[PDB]
RNA sequence: GCCUGGAGCGC
DNA sequence: AGTCGCTCCAGGC
């Protein structure tokens, strides 16, 4: 024979243009030279693969009667081949009884049956997906896709090696890469798993734009890159982050570069390009992304920005060869992250800010606001017009080069930080689907991949692909808090991973329960698990494993973050499969059993709050899955005997099932349902402990209420919960409200901690009531104003501004800049003292005897009324 | 209070 | 394009 090994990393198919095709991209070893390449493997001829449901009866489709006469498979065959085969145009096919398993939505579709699976090019006519016969009565696969049908039919489980037998040659070169090869059919290719990954290339890159001075055009002036040639994936990510990097600047037009920058630029060594017009930097650009051939890019606002703008550009400056910035060889430049995400087809993108949304929490996801919470540090912004003014001088043009190398200096740490790469490697390998489209987001498809594999694996029919809301099903159940302040200790229970065990527990599978609003029963304790529990018992012992390593001896701050990130995010994963049983659009939508699974927990949280008053127990609270307990006492060593005994007294019940202490308090306020505040008890040595204060709701939390008004809560808060006696800390209280108050209007405050963020849930432009609200007002200013523009899921900076135009604080809606920067434009003292910091404190206070409303008001010095 | 619209916390 | 439960605010009536 013949074989090459070969690592894959993505997949792309054109189902129009080369139906059948499905192009794979990855790395092979190159001895001669001591390194790995990228190459591209074109698979051929994946064939359609339909089964064929046969009647018990055979029918007269004339007539519409049976005939007395039953079905075998040999008639089913003749019929597709005498009927079916001719009267659809299939001229060849291969065919063969196979014995198949469904649980899925068709109704007349026997659990277990006979099928006749057919197969034939997929360049020949696709059968309806309702067709139906004189002999069989249903048929499933008409519609599947190449890349669904490779990936299921050879096992392939994310990335890994592969070993492909008689490769062949291409009379041309259809990739960008440095090795190609073809497949002429999918079972030439096999997946091997005893050869260790090898290491990726990946590049970071960041770019500046600027309007220009006449035409409307935002025009990119520099672009800086770092790249790292040996990345791994399977162990901590390198140090430094990179290896080499490149730094390329022009001018708009009309400006010309500040005179000696050649040879400052000579003088301070940098590697830094300067291109003569915008094209030649595009051009200067996609050469070294085909030259370093990255197998992973990665950027800020790439998806929602960044490459929108490139490929643009790209093409209004003539640009040459745009499809370098993929892996394949292109004509045609597709615009709008689709027509973006075949634009880079066969590189993963990688978008910090998405990865971040998804692994951690935030006000705003913009660069800034990034390197400051995960990396610590502060980030200079260079605002659009300052730009011009830089490329008088030679300094400026070189401060903002640097400035433009910072930001990809700072993604990359970011995302070494948060570890994004190797999580989202193994999430792939879970799922089994395609990790580019993992870096995108979204928990659906990786569910819907993960349970394709299963029931190929376990010889099932799968459902063919079809082509905020209303809730539509009771979920969980929230007890009525018993609001107030407490003194004595706390005891917070809280189920370990209720509503997989659940599923578990009681063995809730698409192939145990039976369906067709109502709760469906539960299945014989007889039967066997099933699918789904299986599924996901393993994603919850996963999950264990990286708890289990958490509670190892001594470990790094930095590393332990990445435990927590890892293990959430392997929690989120087991939940989005209970998720997508009652997601309408999931391929897998199975209502009866979401809410059959929430029902159990209703009624287990019930049972399990009737047990702890039984044992005379105070339960002040309750949500979903867990209890809050007022033990009254003030002995820890004795508060945590009693949770362990009540733990006892629960998991007793239950075969999975298990439920812990997920906390002490020293002190608690609790304000209403999912809003709380507390001192969290840490202990030590010798029963000893610290205490940490831990938020839960309140809006102290959230995102739209100002700093001004948060850092306020804050401090109320910290007072509460203190040791001091209420009365200190009513005097506490006053005395710094009162002085907040004089500093709002004295001007004390730093203007930033007035900023309000609030998210669009739509592109500005979609808005009809425009007007009164302050973000959308305050979005649709930004983008009809400049270069970037804000689209739905990002977040708006506003401050409520003194226009002197009379009209209501959600129609005096600014900018930041537009406020620093106009002079008929002042803050609304009045506003922020009313509107912000008011609610937030007399909410807090409400529990608090000593504080109320009218006196809150009275401390800031508005009129109580 | 309802209704409409807008927020994003909590599981 | 995982689920549902629970406040919050602007504004008209
Ligand atoms: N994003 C989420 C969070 C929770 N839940 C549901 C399923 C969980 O089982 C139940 C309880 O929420 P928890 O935060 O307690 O999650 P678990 O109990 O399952 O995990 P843990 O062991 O951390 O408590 O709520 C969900 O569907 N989606
Ligand atoms: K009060
Ligand atoms: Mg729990
Ligand atoms: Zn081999
Ligand atoms: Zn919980
Ligand atoms: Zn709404
Ligand atoms: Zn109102």
């Amino acid at each position: 024979e013949q074989v090459f090994h070969f690592y894959w990393l993505d997949a792309y198919e054109d189902q129009y243009n080369q139906p059948g095709v499905v192009f794979l991209f990855g790395k092979v070893w190159i001895e001669s030279a001591e390194t790995h390449v990228s190459c591209c493997v074109m698979v051929k001829n994946i064939e359609r693969t339909l089964y064929f449901l046969p009647r018990e009866m055979k029918i007269d489709l004339n007539t519409g009667k049976e005939t007395g006469t039953p079905i075998s498979m040999k008639d089913v065959y003749e019929e597709f081949d005498e009927k079916i085969a001719t009267k659809y145009k299939i001229m060849k096919f291969k065919s063969k009884p196979v014995e198949k398993n469904y649980a899925f939505e068709i109704p007349d579709v026997p659990e277990k049956s006979e099928y006749l699976e057919v197969k034939y090019s997929a360049e020949m006519p696709q059968l309806p997906q309702d067709l139906k016969g004189e002999t069989f009565s249903h048929v499933f696969g008409t519609n599947t896709s190449s890349l669904e049908l490779f990936l299921m039919n050879r096992k392939i489980k994310g990335p890994c090696w592969l070993e492909v037998k008689s490769p062949q040659l291409l009379n041309q070169p259809v990739s960008w890469c440095k090795a190609e090869a073809m497949a002429l059919k999918p079972d030439l290719v096999n997946v091997i798993k005893d050869v260790s990954p090898p290491p990726l290339v990946v590049m970071a890159f960041s770019m500046k734009t600027m309007q220009n001075a006449k035409n409307h055009q935002n025009e990119i002036i520099a672009m800086a890159a770092l790249v790292h040639h040996s990345f791994a994936l399977d162990k901590a990510a390198p140090k430094p982050p990179f290896q080499s990097h490149f730094c390329v600047v022009s001018k708009p037009k009309d400006c010309i570069f500040p005179y000696a920058f050649k040879e400052v630029i000579e003088k301070k060594n940098v590697k830094v390009e300067v291109a003569a017009t915008e094209r030649t930097l595009l051009g200067f650009f996609l050469a070294k992304v085909h030259k370093i051939d990255p197998d992973i890019i990665v950027g800020h606002n790439i998806y929602g920005f960044e490459l929108e703008v490139l490929l643009q550009r790209i093409n209004v400056c003539k640009a040459p060869h745009w499809s370098k910035i993929g892996r394949l060889k292109r004509s045609n430049m597709p615009k709008l992250g689709f027509g973006e995400r075949n634009a880079t087809c066969g590189r993963m993108i990688c978008d910090v800010e998405i990865s971040a949304k998804e692994l951690i929490r935030c006000k705003s996801y913009h660069l800034s606001e990034l390197v400051q919470q995960i990396l610590k540090t502060e980030r200079v912004v260079i605002p659009m017009e300052n730009i011009q003014n830089m490329y008088s001088e030679s300094s400026q043009l070189l401060y903002l080069l640097e400035h433009t190398w910072k930001d990809a200096k700072f993604i990359l740490q970011i995302m070494c930080e948060l570890n994004v790469l190797p999580l989202a490697l193994q999430i792939t390998n879970i799922a089994g689907n395609i990790m580019s489209r993992t870096l995108m987001g979204g928990r659906s498809e990786r569910n819907e991949f993960l349970l394709l594999h299963a029931f190929y694996e376990n010889n099932y029919i799968v459902p063919d692909k079809q082509i905020r809301k209303k809730a539509a099903y009771a979920g969980g159940l929230v007890l009525d808090p018993k609001v107030g302040f407490y003194d004595k200790f706390i005891l917070l229970l809280d189920f370990n991973s209720l509503y997989p065990s659940i599923i578990q527990e009681f063995n809730i599978c698409f192939t145990t329960v039976q369906r067709v609003e109502q709760i469906p029963e539960l299945p014989d304790p007889s039967l066997e698990m099933g699918i789904l529990p299986r599924e996901i018992r393993k994603l919850v012992e996963r999950r264990k494993q990286v708890k289990q390593l958490m509670k190892q001896q001594d470990l790094n701050p930095d590393l332990i973050l990445q435990y927590d990130i890892r293990q959430k995010a392997l929690k989120l994963t087991a939940n989005s499969m209970y998720g997508c049983l009652g997601f309408s659009y999931s391929r897998f939508y199975a209502k009866p059993l979401a809410a059959l699974v929430t029902y159990k927990g209703r009624e287990i949280l019930m049972h399990t709050k009737e047990m702890v008053q039984k044992m005379n127990l105070e339960v002040i609270y309750g949500d979903t899955d867990s209890i809050m307990i007022n033990t009254n006492s003030t002995n820890l060593e004795e508060v945590f005997k009693l949770g362990n005994k009540v733990k006892s007294e629960v998991n007793k019940l239950y075969k999975l099932l298990e439920i812990d202490i997920d906390g002490v308090f020293k002190s608690l306020l609790l304000l209403k349902k999912k809003k709380y505040a507390a001192l969290v008890v840490e202990p030590t040595s010798d029963g000893n402990y610290v205490t940490k204060q831990e938020l839960k709701g309140l809006d102290i939390v959230r995102r739209d209420w100002c700093d001004l008004a948060k850092d306020t809560g804050n401090f109320v808060i910290g007072q509460i919960l203190s040791d001091q006696s209420r009365d200190t800390i009513v005097e506490n209280i006053q005395k710094r409200l009162i002085e907040i108050g004089e500093n709002v209007l004295n001007g004390s405050v730093p203007v930033s901690q007035f900023e309000i963020n609030k998210a669009l849930t739509k592109d500005p432009q979609d808005y009809p009531d425009k007007k009164s609200l302050p973000h959308v007002h305050v979005a649709l200013w930004i983008n009809s104003q400049g270069g970037r523009k804000v689209k739905a899921g990002d977040t708006v900076s506003y401050v409520i501004c003194q226009d002197g135009s009379n009209l209501t604080a959600s129609q005096r809606a600014y900018a930041p800049e537009q406020l620093q920067k106009q002079d008929n434009l002042t803050i609304d003292t009045q506003y922020y003292l009313a509107q912000q910091i008011h609610p937030v404190v007399a909410r807090i206070c409400e529990p608090i005897d000593g504080i109320d409303a009218v006196l809150i008001a009275t401390w800031l010095g508005l009129d109580p009324t």
